[PDB]
């Protein structure tokens, strides 16, 4: 009879690419080993779900992809295909290839092609690696027909356990010549959408309860969902909503609150905003008389006994570089806090010294005053704003601090947002944020009140100051507890799909807990007003740009 | 036998199972039918239930609706397919013991018949289970239906399975132990078959029955509670009852009060001002408005967002007020405010009635006034008419001397709204209250070691629970009478800790008012609902 | 019937016996395969663990991997050999009671699942164990690895079996008594085997879990104190607590004071 | 049952195109002559290095070249191929073909041709030389299929040994006709990319151990790594990270601790 | 850049770097620190200072151990393929020892601190142009 | 083999008068924040122990490099005070110096071995070594 290639089932794979890896005794090979689960569980080729191709990821491909650069890749796994990841929680453990269908959105006009090759287990994929020295299949832009490529079950084990499956083979599909637009204009990239249906060897062996937590690090498409930003879940400074995303291009470094994929902390300060407390570190003030003076506290970094996660700074005390003021003028930004003053040896706070109190990290105290900007080598400090009748000078004395802050503006009308990346301490061997490609850190902003005005409403009187976070605190204590090593491969970062009501924004998460946009070389705040829902998309690479269709 | 081994077996089909297949194909092919796959000659696991030696004879301990939910694997199948057909399997396994006596009914009811006291299930084509039996009974529902098949979402008419008491639990001993548990378990029959492939992101139960919002770390780790943000470390009972409603959400999508849930500020426009004595010199400022002056806060009108509900304790001169409720704040002037830089001070802020003559504490909010006056010295004292406050959230308690006064607060004390749910003592359990170590100011070095008992203050409900019920509509995930029950394992022992349609927790403690730690706690477990007649267990460690 | 008699009997096998057996033979032909064996012909004793009224449903008492120590006479044959492969059968003996009731979970964990309080063990394919049962119950481990073989000293993964509690245990009396004790026995399947023969001399477990080092006649006999070299007559407890650091060694290999042994 | 031309197997070569320097003869004397060296070495043909083509070099085919504009050559040698460089460290000669698969990504609305000529040893390569008065094959820019063109073993040497190979052939891309974008605007450029595969009657005639002359003394291609450029290598005047590339227009002249290619210096300073 | 060529001590008998046609020499920058600002390093608000040699160290070091005279006839170049996160390009080396990559008449220093991959693809004519483009 | 950058390394000269005196810097380990592997020492810093000597005398068996120091107010280095830097670990700089092998609770401490008119006493200051070193003997016979 007659199709015309406009139009394909799901249940045909158009024409048949294998490269040099599917062979048939590969295929024997491997179904008679993948016998040691015992019988093989959902093996039946008249199922729906293994018969026809099924939706896995899409993905643009541009004219400014350089050859060689990474539009695609996924490791062998049961993620690649919906249905397959559901049966993932219900078996453990599976065995056999599967098959990738790859349908190219483009016109007779266009011109440009894709490689596509099976990566062996044993190949580390990153910078260095070259795809077209492998054995591969190129693809027109001008494809009609769909183009399938299996991917086989390649393992130096018996079978692949969904906990920890090892070693896997990956696909790629990279740029193998430039796509050519010849017309100029506003059209620079095409689509391309990835079809996934189980081969014909594929295979699960055992059962496990369902979803039974596993040795591989489960993806974190939980940890994030659309509430998050139209609702409750505050910042890792300060406790408000998050109100914005603001883009800081050259990069920043923040490592009080912060937890990496795998878990871990390089700083003080336990997720949780609780209180501020010492024991140890001296008072002193300035003048002859000890009556409406400015009280000055310091103690060295390292005097923190109490604290169990680091010895340099006591828990709660911000990562405030100092600002130096001198006299009735309340200085330029700043973490100031309402608290008090107590003395140690079962000492209770003393009655008349309650007030407004900034901290910092200063050098060369009492003299001198400096701002720092590295942990190592410094003091912590806290003065008083405001006037109060009363000096205490004993050796031992400590603060008590509420852990919510604000900022101390002198006039207070627009402003800047704090903290800025140039004003952030840094403890020694921090990561480091850069920018790759046309991707640049993002970072969360709130409403945060002032002490020059009260009424630090969103609204008339006077735009609002915006207090700048790093990363989300539910994302904080969801991830302080669980491991993530094994979850993300390292170079890419896991990408969401935030939808508007005018557009979309894609927004990743590397390996070192930062958040990524490709807005490009733009400084302009992007409200959360109109954000819907969130839809997780999942791996891929640092090359591909994220996009940013905003209204 | 039923080992991991090759195996004959034996799949119990149905008795309408020749009509089951042959109808079910209007979905198309019949699908995931394959007799040799372990997810369907194995029982697994799908609901306890608790039998008491309380309960009469024909009483209705468990009933259940044809679902692809009553099995571990096909509920994880149902999500990619939209319509299923078949019959399945039910296994009862009971606790029991040698000294235990008295029968169990389990029958399919047919579609069209209610299911309550009246229903007699006796007289059912049924099966008798003991409670001494060692080899379980199985019973099998068949499909009976007036569709063809069952899509998922809306199934149709369903048959459904009752256990009911057909002798009543004797214990010849007589108190102590008055419970058992009985495990339904649960496998696919011959004919069971899905039907029409469907994407996963379609999705029908998105109420949990409040479940996957109480997990274990809630309470050996992260948690809060409503009243400060302390981290949990016990549970305490109460007996008699009390009434929360500021943070406190029950079932539905709503509550009884104000302050939206987050510890972030509290601010207040227009009210007055006031402070004692001739001299502008070292006084207490004392600030006051009435309750339905907040225009501010969307919430409610009774008062600004974050206000404490206690009542305020009358004391005067220097010394400082036991308990209550203190917190660091400064007064500022209206018309586009800026504050006054030589007033700020911490603040003991409640409510009152009589104010600023003879002040007596309150417990109705209707006719009561907000009040807020210092505990210490100040060296000025405004009195201007247009003036508001802005205090944190975040609270510590105001103390005279060190020890340790009480649990604060006590259930006399909280104000309540008018309307307020009431909790109250059913059969032998009895409610509890989240307790969390706070900071005092007659010592502030509160950390949990020597130097007398350190403070505990006491909230409602979990902050975690406030966040995740506050979006979602529970009008159905639980049916009133009875609650959601969790199973808490500690490292020498277990408790069963419940959930009704009001946001309240319980415990069954009976009438004793020691706190519960969790320090040695471990993991916890979802079970489902089960009625409020049923004592929880307090097989702790002692 | 387990007697000492010519016998039928019945060696129950594994589900994957068929491919474990085929895909063991990198190691060269099976050794120690012979059914009419009478160290393979019946159970004997691997472990015992208490279960006590203090335990949650779920709560896990006995977790072990699968491994040939954890029979009398593979871990016999294990010095002798550096490889093996196949199944095993466990079998579950209760003390029990009458008057005592509650369940135990009996299940193959697969590998690549951590074991703990977040695994739920009643969902899987399983066995179900009354504290009161006389007939014990018998549950088979198949051998389920990505490997061909397990060689001794790195036998990389292997399936765990776990026991849970599927019902509490409840006493009616009240105090007294208030715990069990549940016996494991095992028994080779059909499809275990040992491959490629090796020098007893080599060895991999040299730490007794500290057991060998507590014989009977350090108390009934020979035995010093650290304090003096006198012959230790009682034991005697203290409630409350005390502390010594003189000649007291931890489990690892250090002290805190002065005093070497002697 | 088809194969869409859109798509091309790795082991496809696509429409093989000849050239006269292409004969029977040719790769009969090659094969008798190469005889000296022993039996023909890595000579199965069912390899996955023998029958896949694998990548050599990209280049950029744009508007301004005019006709005669050379845009691709390569040298006969088995370091073109990443398998057969990798086998020549273990053989102590080679001898035969190699097979070049051209892969044009254009559209049909493009215009102009490609020409593609193998050059016999001997002749200088550079601007002047005309590639479309050799014996050649043109190639448009709107083709479909690969095209594939065999390079012969055109040696005076009996076989070529791995440290001095001797005279080589080279083949020459150039412009025919003048790429023409009917549309006009800044996105005229396209790109061919060529593919290597050694032929049927490439070998590798005697072995050798590899602790012989190494992969640093037959080729400079190991004395710029990927390490080296980025945070390893130092310049030879200041133990510095080598951190940029710095162009000099006018030129200049380094004498000092800088050596050639034939292991010889001018200067007055070790190599540290 | 302190190696200017209008002062470069040199011995009579070297050859010379001449551009051939749009190749143009390079030399081998790298931060030098000065006796005008010690804390002086890359990315400094003083202002970096740039060191330049003609070849890398590891390169003259296995330039002196092994002969390639067999290996480039006078008038080719050796050509190694640098990839960077934006774009690419290409330096070749002469019979001399000098490294040539074509910029034409652009002084414009090289970022080289997006360098992911360098590969060699073999012998090239020296009046060919190497295909530079950074983007 | 890069040279030595500290910035705020502590800097003093002892005695009242400023000819002939030996140059003392000497900074707390774990303070050096310049690395991106680790905190406790600058780069190309020598694991060497530090030989006291006083006066004219040459140490023995010791690293010595070529340095200067610098403000660390403009990153100029000082004139006078460039000489052949003893480098190394100590555990008391205002007292008895003594030598060291573990970094918790030592010191990055050098000194100069020639005479050096002047010397920088700016507590702030910071130090300049040169990457490669000679050895220090007091004479010209050879040791182990």
């Amino acid at each position: 009879a007659s199709v015309p290639g406009t139009t394909t089932d799901g249940m045909d794979p158009g024409v048949v690419a294998t490269t040099s890896v599917v062979t048939a005794e590969n295929s024997s090979a491997s179904i008679a080993t993948a016998g040691i689960g015992g019988p093989p569980q959902q093996v039946d080729q008249q199922e729906t779900w293994r018969t026809n191709f099924y939706y896995n990821d899409v993905f643009t491909w541009s004219v400014a992809d350089a050859p060689g650069s990474i539009l695609y890749t996924v490791q062998h796994s049961p993620q690649n295909n919906p249905f397959t990841a559901v049966l993932s929680q219900m078996y453990a453990g599976w065995a056999g290839g599967m098959q990738f269908r790859f349908i190219v959105a483009g016109s007779g006009v266009f011109g440009g092609r894709l490689v596509a090759a099976v990566i062996p287990p044993g190949i580390e994929i990153g910078p260095g690696l070259e795809v077209r020295q492998f054995p591969h299949v190129v693809i027109d832009a001008r494809s009609l027909e769909p183009v399938t490529i299996t991917m086989p079950d390649l393992r130096p084990n018996m079978y692949h356990p969904t906990g920890d499956p090892g070693l896997v083979p990956t696909l790629v599909l990279s740029v193998y010549n430039n796509l050519i637009n010849p017309f100029g204009g506003s059209t620079s990239a095409i689509q391309v959408t990835v079809e996934t249906r189980p081969s014909e060897d594929f295979e699960f062996v055992m059962i496990r309860a369902p979803s039974s937590k596993t040795v591989d690090s489960i993806s974190p498409a939980g940890l994030l969902t659309t509430p998050v930003l139209t609702g409750v879940g505050n910042d890792n400074r300060w406790n408000g909503q998050i109100v914005g995303l603001q883009p800081v291009p050259g990069g920043f470094s923040t490592c009080n609150r912060h937890w990496n994929l795998n878990g871990s902390t390089y700083g003080w300060s336990s997720p949780r905003f609780a209180d501020i407390d010492h024991r140890r570190g001296s008072a002193s003030y300035p003048g002859n008389n000890a009556t409406n003076v400015l009280q000055f506290w310091y103690a060295n970094a390292g005097s923190a006994i109490d604290n169990p996660i680091s010895q340099v700074a006591p828990d709660g005390f911000p990562d405030m570089s100092f600002v130096p003021f001198n006299g009735p003028g309340i200085p330029a930004a700043g973490w100031v806090g309402f608290g008090a003053i107590w003395n140690s040896n079962s000492g209770a706070p003393n009655v008349t010294t309650v007030q407004a109190y900034e901290l910092g990290f200063a050098t060369g105290a009492p003299g001198n005053l400096q701002p720092t900007t590295n942990t190592s080598g410094s003091q912590t400090v806290a003065k008083s704003i405001y006037a109060v009748v009363t000096g205490t000078a004993q050796n031992p004395a400590g603060l008590f601090v509420m852990a919510s802050g604000v900022i101390s503006t002198p006039s207070a009308n627009a402003i800047t947002y704090t903290p800025q990346p140039d004003r952030i301490v840094t403890t020694p061997g921090t990561p480091a944020a850069a920018p790759v490609g046309k991707n640049t850190p993002i970072m969360f902003a709130s409403v945060v009140r002032r002490t020059g005005d009260v009424n630090a409403t969103a609204g008339s009187a006077n735009g609002t100051q915006y207090g700048t976070g790093s990363q989300p605190l539910p994302v904080t204590i969801g991830l302080s507890l669980n491991n993530y090593s094994s979850a993300l491969m390292p170079g890419q970062f896991f990408v969401w799909q935030l939808t508007f009501a005018s557009g979309f924004m894609e927004i990743g998460l590397s390996v070192d807990g930062y958040f990524y946009a490709g807005t490009g070389a733009s400084t302009t705040l992007i409200d959360l007003t109109e954000l819907i829902d969130v839809r997780p998309v999942g791996p891929r690479p640092s090359k591909s740009t994220l996009v940013f269709n905003l209204g």
